[PDB]
């Protein structure tokens, strides 16, 4: 299984597609914070994150009791690019308990072009869980697969 | 009237009241760009929280026909998403004109991408491209460089 995009399979945008091949080497790696906090954050390109077989694009791991929260899962993922930028979103993830109208979580990640390296320095931004809807986690990571 | 965020008045997230309060400086300003060729020439205009329509109709940025001078509306500044990170801003406007063929017929949407720049308090706006090949979540893409959404 890999990456799953809006619309029937075979269907789906040739540009989001186009954006999924570019990103076929980051397939087979691993990301995770930094900053030795209380929540740790791993995230995969179209690969199983977590530890639960929950189909996991990117999950956040409570550091005290080892609690595994999926932020997002692959298997809705959004992908567009700009000049330099990148931007993948997964949705689907579970469900807040008293924040945003209890809806699924979701992850935003903001690759920037950075030419000395394939993909690093991948960390969290913020968490936005003060709107009624449309809220989500925001994370930036450095790829020279999203230069020009 | 201004941008309008998601939530009743008293329920808006902080961190997007925050971000509207430090786009101020930009309400006066007004941006321009003419692409594609006719009879698909296309002249985008782009306002932040203000009016970008030749016409009351609360778009924060228009697309006009060259051909006749017909305007579209991408989106309405009523219905505004606003967030950063290290050294960009995104804004979003929904509740664009609906597509009537494309879509499932959804209400349009601009996504405008504001790029650090140190020298100017804003320039380069550019459209990027349009997304309009999905059952859902089209739009259309645009650029920008600013001072304000550098850290
Ligand atoms: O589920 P509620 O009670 O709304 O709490 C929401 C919070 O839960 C924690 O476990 C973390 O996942 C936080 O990032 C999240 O904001
Ligand atoms: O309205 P339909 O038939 O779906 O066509 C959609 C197209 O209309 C044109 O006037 C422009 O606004 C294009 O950017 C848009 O993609
Ligand atoms: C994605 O997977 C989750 C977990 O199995 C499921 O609940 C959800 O319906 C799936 N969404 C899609 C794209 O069908
Ligand atoms: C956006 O403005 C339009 C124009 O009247 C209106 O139909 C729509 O309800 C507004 N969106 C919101 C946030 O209610
Ligand atoms: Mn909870
Ligand atoms: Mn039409």
């Amino acid at each position: 299984k890999t990456c799953d995009l809006v619309g029937e399979k075979g269907k789906e945008s040739e540009k989001e597609l186009a954006l999924l091949k570019r990103l076929t080497p980051l397939f087979q790696k691993s990301f995770e914070s930094t900053v030795g906090d209380m929540y740790s954050y791993v995230f995969r390109v179209c690969r199983e994150a977590g530890q639960h077989s929950s189909g996991a694009g990117l999950v956040q791991i409570q550091k005290s009791n080892g609690k595994e929260t999926v932020v997002g899962r692959f298997n809705e993922t959004q992908i567009f690019q700009g000049s330099n930028w990148i931007m993948l979103i997964y949705k689907g993830g579970d469900e807040y308990d008293n924040h945003c109208g209890r809806e699924q979580r979701r992850a935003v990640v903001m690759i920037s072009c950075n030419r000395h390296t394939l993909a690093d320095n991948f960390n969290p931004v913020s968490e936005e869980r003060g709107k009624v809807q449309d809220c989500f986690y925001l994370f930036e990571m450095d790829s020279s697969l999203a230069c020009s």
